[PDB]
């Protein structure tokens, strides 16, 4: 069966099919995606009147990561259940073409324009010392943005072409540690001014973006970090990567807001 | 006909089938479900400015529950009528391959979120005594998570191996009960200091939260009750599992969010 | 083929099959039906502010019944469109059993937590003189919960066995009478110590209650008005129905909701 | 093939079928229709404290006219694009019968709890002088239902018979200038007492109203107006019909609701 | 196989058909489209209180836009994903006409309501000096509408009549250019009276508004803009117009939106 430049979950549908474990859980790890973040938006909404004016920015830009996500996440979660079928002779969910192919395409342009917004609403809770404001954002957006269209174009080739798979890989990383730098600088500024209260706060902050979004490039590389015709090239490693991908939203976009809304209510007075 | 690892619903509906009182009841008894969410979503976020603002973030708890609960609860009562094609020469339901296998996983990765959320909100309305607010949150949210997540495993196999089934089910009650006693322990501190009004009010709690929080096992039992092919294990035990499940649901989540919102009202000044 | 415990609509369209009149009209009509709860939602929702502080509750409940109302009902008219297809050789809409058999039991189920609240919510803005607030409460919700339950069962069995369906039938009429006579009380209470003005829509309240509460029954015998075989066991008589649950549910909720608050605002100061 | 008491569309795509532009368009201006009520619902709720109280209510019933429109109205779009399907071999949309004959009855019983709506709300911004509000009041209302209901009888014979469909257009037409009569009242004792500024807006509310209102008849015998076997008895009579009802739609509720919320802000202090 | 007066997209799938990247590529260009537009409308609402009460009424419009915004774009998203499905033998998506032909209207009915409105709300933030509100308005609403209608008109014989699809284009493009004169005085005559930081936010706004809406015209020459059978006349003429069209879309609309916001805020005191 030809089904040229798609993403590895079709291959394994396609050929060995899916178990009833691993097709039920990937679709309640997708349903339990989305459901988290229309529950996020009503919290971030609920409570912009706990922190200060100039604050409730980080609240609103929260909302909106969370809007979008609902969106993507829940239109994933539809394209899982009506890609894969169940087989009555043999007992497993394989690949019906009828319902499109699979593609982790939707939560690639969540980030696009979520990654934007994450970035930038730090700093309407920290303040900046020696960069520029402005200086700082345009890094943000830019390296931010070509992290994600290079990927985008590499996930297209995580089976037709291994090669251009890793090379697309390589360069979107190469934006992945600006950016990762770029984060470093603010934390430190924003640490400078603010009650030791804050500074904890913001030490938690910056784990939690560093390990959350490590995980992305970890769900990128899941169908091969066991090798070719390894563990992880099978329903395992599809329920691996649709898991990893459901706790690192969770915790980059709704947890992350969370800690900068009571970062946010510390320096409120 | 091979199903594997599914829920025993799809083995009563692939050789017995329901009856139209056996299939119409459950998709009711599912609708009332999710609407009843959006009715106490409604509630919660209407009454929020009747409770003084160090009490408000029980009821936003309250609505985040509501939210994620219509959601899932919703894709359960659509998983329900679209495993289920009604059979004109017999005149039953059948199970149809091509809606996808009924699994009651939506409404256990529900649980997840919902468990910590409903232990945690009580934390806002009490006041603890003896114990440290970060240790018996911490208690909740690990016992939480280990009860849902090994139940989760073991009613995969309810059908296919009847130990495993067991073996899991008896790790969660493990947690369940060490749930039950922190919480035993919130109500007896959360009494002291109150006036006989709020503490006749968490006595209503303590009841509410025992009995409907006790039901949940009950449910995952509900086909073996009355033994191997016994009178539950049939359409009858299919009914009965998701009308528990549906009062558990309202009573654990509606009716108890109602309870802490009088009782904030009562500590209202 | 054999329907088994099914609504007499499956049996007319079964056999005789709906005109594009019958077939249309009640689309038309289940489709007004949540469009008019959804208008009422933000009727309510809009007038909160309207009423002192200590009859907003009524309001509050009035959202609560709309909400879950608009979503029973919607499903109610999908399971009508879904069950009846058009033959093209004929020209009528035959019962199509790929879309399940047409149950009124979604609207049965909406009943069971409506008829609890809208009781309840008239408590809001009356004030009893020698009834006791939660014996009244308690009757209300008693009988209510009852005369929903055994009505249930019983339409069930409007085909498949006429005896059930009217014992059952006769035995919720017993908790209606139980629930008028209550009623009437807390109206009789209701008028003494307010103004003319109030007394004067109390009375209206009154009559429409009784009125609409009535339609009820006659809509869970309409198939029979006219005896076996008679001009309302027919399409004319699936019309009649849906047309009689339609102007009751409007009455019973919108309307009655409306009236209250016309009462509240006249007590109001 | 029969299609007996069925809309003149139907006659069309079950026997010359749409072209893409026939088909297309109409379905671009149903769809037009449903996203500029969506659009009118937003603005009124968010201008609601742009007037003074007394006024405010006339923006509710406003909203309350957008929100019934979008789901009947959008309704009424899934019906169409439902109702035919294209045949690859000749290349135009032909009556698809699995998906029920289009019927412009959704629109219908849309104006059933509009008219009178629309109607009420232009009372609680002008000011009645010789006239009685509740004589006013129980006459649109009355002749407003009795107008719409003898013309959703007659257009279910618009082919079958067109005897049946001039007389009930007729009879309809009687009520409806009752209700012109009615409102040209209105208008006139409106303008007595106000400001030349108010009276020019009443004067274009009254054209508005005149026109628009009229466009609906028009509408309904759009199918004949070139008499039978004519110019508008084909696929451009569809287009004529629902384009003409999407005019009339936004004018009568849309425009209309802006206008009088306009002429509130003249007459608010 | 015969298609008529098509969008040359059903040309491409019905000859060539679409590969995995053209096809899911569009799919989620226009899913976040609709994505976009629900995450400003939520900002536009939060955002409302941070400027004077005479500037509101921009973010009342910008939210206005985006409300009918969202569904349009959510109908074309549909309207893409249901007309194209994928071929195994060869692995590529063909024209699916059950899904009806694709077509660019439900974009252009979006254009429509919108264009009056995002040229309409300048003239709440900005204050003419020498032009007339009234005749400005007017002018913009006018030519805005024939701008649309013509262009809509020659859409459809982008592929059946090239000649025709120029003509309307050009008509089209004449409007367009007479819009751009009068938007260029507007801003002219906005930047006097006001700070340098607000005249700084004007020319920006000049520059998006001048970019933004070229690219419409733009998508619509896509397929023939390297000539007849040229390169852009592929599946990457397809993924070219849809991107263009989200590009212009989300630039002309939310962000267009928030550089008026930011102006409001500017000006306010
Ligand atoms: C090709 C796709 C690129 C995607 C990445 C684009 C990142 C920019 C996102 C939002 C800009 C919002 C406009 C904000 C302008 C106001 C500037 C300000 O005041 O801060
Ligand atoms: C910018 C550089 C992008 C390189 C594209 C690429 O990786 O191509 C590999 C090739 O296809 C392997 O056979
Ligand atoms: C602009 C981006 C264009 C990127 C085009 C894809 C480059 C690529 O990696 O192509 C691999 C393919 O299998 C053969 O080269
Ligand atoms: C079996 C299903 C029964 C579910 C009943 C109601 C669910 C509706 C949810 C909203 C609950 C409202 C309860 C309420 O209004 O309580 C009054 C309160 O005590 C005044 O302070
Ligand atoms: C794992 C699934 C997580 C569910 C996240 C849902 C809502 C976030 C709101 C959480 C708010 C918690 C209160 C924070 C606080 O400390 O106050
Ligand atoms: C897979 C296993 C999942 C276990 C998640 C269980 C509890 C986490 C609750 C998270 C609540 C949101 C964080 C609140 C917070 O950070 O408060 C400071
Ligand atoms: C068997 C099905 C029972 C169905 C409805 C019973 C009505 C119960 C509805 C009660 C929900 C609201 C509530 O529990 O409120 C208690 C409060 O203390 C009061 O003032
Ligand atoms: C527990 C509720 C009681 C449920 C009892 C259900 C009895 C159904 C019934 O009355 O049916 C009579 C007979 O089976 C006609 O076929
Ligand atoms: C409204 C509800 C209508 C019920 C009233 C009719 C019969 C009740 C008498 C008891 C039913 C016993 C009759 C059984 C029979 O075969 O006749
Ligand atoms: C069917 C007829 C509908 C027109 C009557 C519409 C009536 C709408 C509700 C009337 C109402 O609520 O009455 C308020 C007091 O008087
Ligand atoms: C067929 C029935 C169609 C009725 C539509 C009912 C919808 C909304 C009710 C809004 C309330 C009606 C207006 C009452 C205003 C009022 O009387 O306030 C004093
Ligand atoms: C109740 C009113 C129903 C009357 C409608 C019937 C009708 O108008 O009859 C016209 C035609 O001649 C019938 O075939
Ligand atoms: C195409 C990819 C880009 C899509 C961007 C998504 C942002 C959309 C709406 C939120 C507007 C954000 C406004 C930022 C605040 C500006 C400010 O406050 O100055
Ligand atoms: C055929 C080509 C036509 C060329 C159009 C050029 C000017 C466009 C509009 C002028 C109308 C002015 C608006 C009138 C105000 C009302
Ligand atoms: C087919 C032609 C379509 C043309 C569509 C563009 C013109 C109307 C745009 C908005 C009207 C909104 C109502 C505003 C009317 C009141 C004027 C005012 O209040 O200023
Ligand atoms: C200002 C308002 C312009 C209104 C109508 C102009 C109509 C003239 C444009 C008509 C275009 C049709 C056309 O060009 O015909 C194609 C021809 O058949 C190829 O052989
Ligand atoms: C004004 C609307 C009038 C629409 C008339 C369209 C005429 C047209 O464009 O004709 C092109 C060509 O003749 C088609 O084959
Ligand atoms: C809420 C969305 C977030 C935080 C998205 C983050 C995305 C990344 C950090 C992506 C990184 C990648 C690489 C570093 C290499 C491989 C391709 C990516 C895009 C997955
Ligand atoms: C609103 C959701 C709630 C209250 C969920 C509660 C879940 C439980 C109490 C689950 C308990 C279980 C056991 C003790 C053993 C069997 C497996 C479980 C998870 C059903
Ligand atoms: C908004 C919902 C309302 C007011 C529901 C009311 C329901 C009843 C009054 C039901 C009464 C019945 C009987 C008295 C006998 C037959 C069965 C019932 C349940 C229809
Ligand atoms: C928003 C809905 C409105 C304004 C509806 C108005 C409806 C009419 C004016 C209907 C009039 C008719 C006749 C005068 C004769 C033919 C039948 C009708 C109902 C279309
Ligand atoms: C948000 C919607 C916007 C800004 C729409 C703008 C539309 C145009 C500028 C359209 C222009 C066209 C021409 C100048 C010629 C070809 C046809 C059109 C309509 C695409
Ligand atoms: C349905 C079987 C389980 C019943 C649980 C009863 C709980 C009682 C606790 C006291
Ligand atoms: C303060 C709360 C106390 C409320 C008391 C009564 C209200 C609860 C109503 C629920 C009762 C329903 C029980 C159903 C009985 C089983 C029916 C079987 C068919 C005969
Ligand atoms: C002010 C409250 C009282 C309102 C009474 C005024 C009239 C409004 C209700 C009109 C009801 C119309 C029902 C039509 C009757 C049956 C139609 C027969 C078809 C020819
Ligand atoms: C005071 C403002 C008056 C204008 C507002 C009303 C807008 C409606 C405009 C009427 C034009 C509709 C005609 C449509 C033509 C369709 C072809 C009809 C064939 C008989
Ligand atoms: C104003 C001056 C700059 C205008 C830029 C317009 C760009 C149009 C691009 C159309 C798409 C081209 C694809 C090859
Ligand atoms: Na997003
Ligand atoms: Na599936
Ligand atoms: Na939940
Ligand atoms: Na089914
Ligand atoms: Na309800
Ligand atoms: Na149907
Ligand atoms: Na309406
Ligand atoms: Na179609
Ligand atoms: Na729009
Ligand atoms: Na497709």
């Amino acid at each position: 069966q030809e089904l040229g430049n798609a993403n590895f979950e079709n291959f394994i549908g396609a050929t060995e099919g899916f178990s009833e474990i691993a097709y039920q859980f990937t679709s309640h790890i997708l349903t339990l995606g989305y459901a988290v973040m229309l529950a996020g938006l009503l919290y971030f909404i609920l409570t912009i009147k706990n922190v200060d004016k100039k604050f409730q920015m980080s609240n609103i830009l929260s909302a909106v990561v969370m809007v979008s996500a609902f969106l993507l996440l829940y239109a994933q979660a539809q394209n899982w259940t009506s890609s894969f079928t169940f087989n009555e002779e043999v007992g497993r969910y394989f690949l019906d073409p009828s319902g499109d192919l699979f593609n982790n395409g939707y939560r690639y342009l969540n980030w696009l324009i979520d990654v934007p917004m994450l970035l930038f609403q730090i700093l309407f809770v920290v303040s900046l010392t020696t960069s520029k404001f402005s200086s700082v954002r345009n890094q943000f957006w830019f390296s931010g943005a070509m992290m994600i269209i290079t990927g985008y174009i590499g996930q297209f080739y995580e089976v037709s072409n291994l090669t251009a798979f890793l090379v697309w890989g390589a360069i979107s990383s190469a934006f992945f540690f600006h950016i990762l730098w770029v984060m470093k600088k603010v934390i430190n500024e924003g640490k400078e001014g603010i009650s030791p209260a804050g500074q904890k706060i913001l030490s938690n902050i910056w784990i939690l973006f560093l390990i959350s979004w490590t995980l992305y490039p970890g769900a990128y590389l899941m169908p091969y970090l066991t090798g070719v015709d390894g563990f992880l090239y099978s329903e395992d490693g599809v329920m691996a990567r649709q898991l990893v991908y459901t706790i690192a939203d969770v915790s980059s976009k709704v947890i992350y807001g969370v800690l900068l809304g009571n970062l946010a209510i510390t320096l409120s007075k």
